[PDB]
């Protein structure tokens, strides 16, 4: 689909049977999810947002369905005011910016 | 143009005759540039994202050219970790996400 930017580009995601909403974010290197229990091992990672660095948990090889497209990759879990789908998964679903 | 996301979508912008690099950022409501002097009235503003709050200066009705596409709108200036073109200006240049 084509998604305009008049409002926040928020779409429905499905992860582990959890139905959620997430922001498609070209300014995000990584995918960052609100607190949820994900399976398998994790390790800390420090990532930077507008207000500086925060510590998050990094889980690898997590499948996520984004607007009906299958993705699988690294998902970070931590203090965020929104679920954010970053470029690591946007590339997987063939997302581009067009103007 | 069409811009893919395997690297950060960094583009050159022109503002006040000055050339800068900035990130095309669908996850940003606002446009935020590193410290610089811009003309006229400005208002202190607080903005929020991952890592918390940041104090910036708001300048309105500022001409800015993004990849040769003209915009005139609000530019926030402050200690941002990255120069960011947000939706306020992405919409002015007709940007969309496509997949
Ligand atoms: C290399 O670092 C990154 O890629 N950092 C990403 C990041 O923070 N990206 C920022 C832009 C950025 C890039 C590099 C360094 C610092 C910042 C944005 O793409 C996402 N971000 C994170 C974000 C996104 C959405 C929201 C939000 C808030 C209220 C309701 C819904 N969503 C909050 C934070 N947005 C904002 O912080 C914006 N905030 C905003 O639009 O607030 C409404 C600003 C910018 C205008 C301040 C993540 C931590 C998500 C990976």
């Amino acid at each position: 689909p084509q998604i305009t930017l008049w409002k926040r580009p928020i779409v429905t995601i499905r992860i582990g049977g959890q139905l959620k909403e997430a922001l498609l974010d070209t300014g995000a290197d990584d995918t960052v999810l609100e607190e949820m229990n994900l399976p398998g091992k994790w390790k800390p990672k420090m990532i930077v947002g507008i207000g500086g660095f925060v510590k998050v948990r990094q889980y690898d090889q997590i499948p996520i369905e984004i607007c009906g497209h299958k993705a699988i990759g690294t998902v970070l879990v931590g203090p965020t005011p929104a679920n954010i789908i970053g470029r690591n998964l946007l590339t997987q679903i063939g997302c581009t910016l067009n103007f």
